[PDB]
């Protein structure tokens, strides 16, 4: 099943040195001849995501349905952009953008090499609610939102990265009855941990945790209450503490996403007007 606008020829392209690997995949570094159409001659520094030696079935499945549906995603200024697929003849290689600096969980552990100010985790939050403004714009369910799936460039653009469990969702709320669920606990909200329902305002709930993460420097949400535990406390209506230097308009922002009823809560759209005053007054 090739498609000709995605598909990249394998002579142009050098694989390198690995990046990571996990449970559904592996990515190495490559170089990448002519893949950037508006400068097609020089080579270009990407990321492949591929399969390893110890795949299942379900591991190829998976990469095929994140291939489609980094295909409808289209390009951001922080999302991790989709350059092109090797599909034909050999191993699936899904090659998308190259980000130098890591995910952003280990990133800012990191700085606990450069040093984080307050302008620059308000200036991460803010790129992260631009990219799911589009992402849910373009009517997409990340499903999967946290630290770990962010990624980082050279010039410290917050990339939103890891599209193998998002879904696509029309007007009504996206719902399906499972034998058992693939989402981290820690970052779901309730309705999808109980109902196992997902809705924009499921990942603003995310977005919440994921702000956490941000403001602890790349702490664990959570901190010492194990997974089996925290079903109920969520139904108690526990929530996180404030972490150490973040205003209080900020851990409003965060308990705001953290509300029981979605509707409730706020929408990207409204998480990047207050950011942006936040931001501009730093
Ligand atoms: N474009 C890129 N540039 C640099 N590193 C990248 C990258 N894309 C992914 N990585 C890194 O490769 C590693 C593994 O990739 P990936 O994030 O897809 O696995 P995963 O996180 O879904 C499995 P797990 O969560 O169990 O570890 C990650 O640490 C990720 O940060
Ligand atoms: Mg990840």
């Amino acid at each position: 099943p090739e498609d000709p606008k995605w598909e990249f020829p394998r002579d142009k392209l050098t694989l390198g040195k690995p990046l990571g690997e996990g449970a559904f995949g592996q990515v190495v570094m490559a170089e990448a001849v002519g893949i950037d159409k508006d400068k097609p001659k020089e080579a270009v520094t990407v990321a492949v995501k591929m399969l390893k030696d110890d795949a299942t079935e379900k591991d190829l499945s998976d990469l095929v349905s994140e291939m489609e549906m980094m295909k409808m995603i289209g390009k951001h200024k922080n999302i991790i952009h989709l350059l092109g697929a090797c599909t034909q003849d050999g191993p699936l290689y899904v090659i998308v953008a190259y980000a130098s600096k890591g995910n952003l969980r280990e990133y800012l552990r990191a700085r606990r090499e450069e040093q984080m100010t307050f302008k620059d985790l308000v200036s991460c939050t803010y790129q992260l609610a631009r990219g799911m403004e589009y992402l849910a714009s373009q009517k997409c369910i990340h499903r999967d939102l946290a630290a770990r799936n962010v990624l980082v460039t050279e010039n410290n653009v917050m990339k939103i990265a890891d599209f193998g469990l998002a879904r696509d969702i029309n007007n009504i709320d996206y719902y399906k009855k499972t034998t058992n669920g693939r989402l981290p606990v820690k970052w779901m909200a309730p309705e999808a941990l109980f109902d196992r329902v997902y809705t924009h305002q499921s990942d603003v709930w995310s977005f919440g945790v994921l702000m956490w993460e941000i403001f602890t420097l790349g702490g664990s949400p959570y901190p010492g209450i194990p997974v089996e535990e925290l079903f109920k406390l969520l139904k108690e209506g526990h929530r996180m503490d404030k972490p150490a230097n973040c205003t209080n308009e900020l851990y409003m922002m965060m308990r705001d996403c953290w509300h029981a009823v979605p509707s409730q809560r706020p929408t990207f759209k409204q998480l990047v007007e207050d950011l942006d005053r936040i931001l501009t007054l730093t």
